[PDB]
């Protein structure tokens, strides 16, 4: 399977400062089978170059656990008229102290098209959002996986 | 453990047509272990009248068998800067013709707030959708599950 067209290019590079990027949910299921949550950005979500796999960099502690513990997880990207749902298995890893990279094979893909506009979850970035993230780190550590992946 | 009031703030009423609304991820779990997920609005999310429940209507039939075979949920609610995270147990449900009225107890309520403006997942309803989604109908549904709710 691959990572779907329509996605790789929502996902694919890393946003500019002061601009509104989509907040995509990434899902992963707890110890008790409750969904769980947690927004990511461009900044933190990549395809890989041949879009066999989809890359992320995700700090978030209960995120990581749950990763750790189902290798299950999945996305919300909303595009036009379209809410795209995306279902993911982790194969590999790489953790770097508070940073799990993760490389996932898409087990599912849904293209919801209600045929009517949606906006997505929208913020803006800044250059304190860019220093409070670590966004060179984050970028370093994508650079390390897709050579493993490589 | 109550529907939190900033959670039930944001999903009370019903919108009118023509009007921009937040589109609210409503979560569940497929057999495989994945999360899934389906868009609710204010049409098919609704606090009980004491707060002490969610009522939701769902017509998604991947989402309604993962509810029936686990009776777990979530939902995310932006507002503000922040994001709500909530974990929900089905504790009632009332079954029609392709929809689940579902009666809800919060268990978890997680508010991640990195202090930035967010904006919601954002649709305009209108008298097409009302027409395609059967508004009249899901809104029957909901005063037969608060009708039961409150004769308990
Ligand atoms: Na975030
Ligand atoms: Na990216
Ligand atoms: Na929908
Ligand atoms: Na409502």
């Amino acid at each position: 399977s691959k990572v779907p067209g329509e996605i790789a290019e929502l996902l694919r590079g890393f946003p500019d400062v002061d601009v509104q990027e989509q907040a995509f949910a990434f899902l992963t299921v707890d110890t008790g089978g409750y969904p769980h949550s947690a927004l990511l950005s461009r900044t933190e979500l990549e395809p890989s170059t041949d879009e066999a796999v989809l890359f992320a960099v995700v700090a978030s502690p209960r995120t990581r656990a749950n990763l750790r513990r189902t290798g299950t997880a999945g996305l919300i990207a909303i595009d036009g008229t379209t809410c795209h749902h995306l279902k993911l298995r982790m194969t590999g890893s790489l953790a770097d102290r508070g940073l799990l990279a993760c490389i996932f094979s898409v087990v599912d893909h849904k293209r919801d098209d209600l045929g009517i506009p949606l906006q997505p979850m929208l913020f803006r970035t800044s250059a304190d959002l860019a220093e409070q993230e670590d966004w060179p780190r984050t970028r370093d550590l994508f650079e390390r996986l897709r050579a493993g992946y490589e």
